[PDB]
């Protein structure tokens, strides 16, 4: 079996791969985690530094004037760093800005790491499976991973999903059993990182429409993962799906919006009466899910194949 993990930038592709090693292989060894210790430490800082650079751009102020020394020592250091980062994370000014995160770029896992700060900052800190799932590394190029399942030799190819990487795709097309197209549900109200005047989700719909109907997959199963449902569930509550879809006349319910974004995506499907779209909703950082949905994923291919 040959699967292709296609999607836009930060849609969750790489986080779905990590989940394959956890459901089908023994989930990350204590040293295999320690290897991501530096990346965690790195995501955390970049996360906090992003907020502080954001406040000054949006002209937001702190809550206490003691954030000068903290945010200043934070840039100089670039172990008191922990406390320094801690104090910052609390401050009303910081938090107030963290909400308007949509207006700029912030690591999805930012809240995660900074909330588990004390644990993460302990000398003998050995990152957990989840900590490794949460990490952020821009994928550049093509990463291959082979593994077995219900007897099939799976060869999963995970590529970078960005305007600059989307060209390296054509060579991993011919032999391809099925592909998983990951969509970040929470991208409805954000804009591209390569173009500021491009709704992150419309970009995904352009890509999906392109892949979904590309002739090289007339017989390749198309799986749609509407990833980041957990972040989507927290964002419609304070943001209108109208920002992405002006025609959207339904309610601001995680359930209705989600059943619009879905329909939106599947309607782009040509080869319509001769091809089905297997849509799911996922939370890539939740092993329970990724395997429950993947369990169905393998099953559908077993039917179709
Ligand atoms: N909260 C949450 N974060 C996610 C989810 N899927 C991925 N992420 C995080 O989003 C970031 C980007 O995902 P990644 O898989 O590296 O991107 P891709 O490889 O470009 O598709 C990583 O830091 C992930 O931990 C999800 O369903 N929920
Ligand atoms: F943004 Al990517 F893999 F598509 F890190
Ligand atoms: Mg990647």
């Amino acid at each position: 079996v040959k699967l292709l993990l296609l999607g836009a930038g930060e849609s969750g592709k790489s986080t779905i791969v990590k989940q394959m090693k956890i459901c089908h292989e023994a989930g990350y060894s204590e040293e295999e985690c320690k290897q991501y210790k530096a990346v965690v430490y790195s995501n955390t800082i970049q996360s906090i530094i992003a907020i502080i650079r954001a406040m000054g751009r949006l002209k937001i102020d702190f809550g206490d004037a003691a954030r000068a020394d903290d945010a200043r020592q934070l840039f100089v250091l670039a172990a008191e760093l922990a406390g320094v980062i801690k104090r910052l994370w609390k401050d009303s000014g910081v938090q107030a800005c963290f909400n308007r995160s949509r207006e700029y770029q912030l690591n999805d896992s930012a809240a995660y790491y900074l909330n588990d700060l004390d644990r993460i900052a302990q000398p003998n800190y050995i990152p957990t499976q989840q900590d490794v799932l949460r990490t952020r590394v821009k994928t550049t190029g093509i990463v291959e991973t082979h593994f077995t399942f219900k007897d099939l030799h799976f060869k999963m190819f995970d590529v970078g999903g960005q305007r600059s990487e989307r060209k390296k795709w054509i060579h991993c097309f011919e032999g391809v059993t099925a592909i998983i197209f990951c969509v970040a549900l929470s991208d409805y109200d954000l804009v591209l990182a390569e173009d500021e005047e491009m709704n992150r989700m419309h970009e995904s719909m352009k890509l999906f429409d392109s892949i979904c109907n590309n002739k090289w997959f007339t017989d390749t199963s198309i799986i749609l993962f509407l990833n980041k449902k957990d972040l989507f569930e927290e964002k419609i509550k304070k943001s209108p799906l109208t920002i992405c879809y002006p025609e959207y006349a339904g309610s601001n319910t995680y359930e209705e919006a989600a059943a619009y974004i879905q329909c939106q995506f599947e309607d782009l499907n040509k080869r319509k009466d001769t091809k089905e779209i297997y849509t799911h909703f996922t939370c890539a950082t939740d092993t329970k899910n990724v395997c429950f949905v993947f369990d169905a994923v393998t099953d559908v291919i077993i039917k179709n194949n």
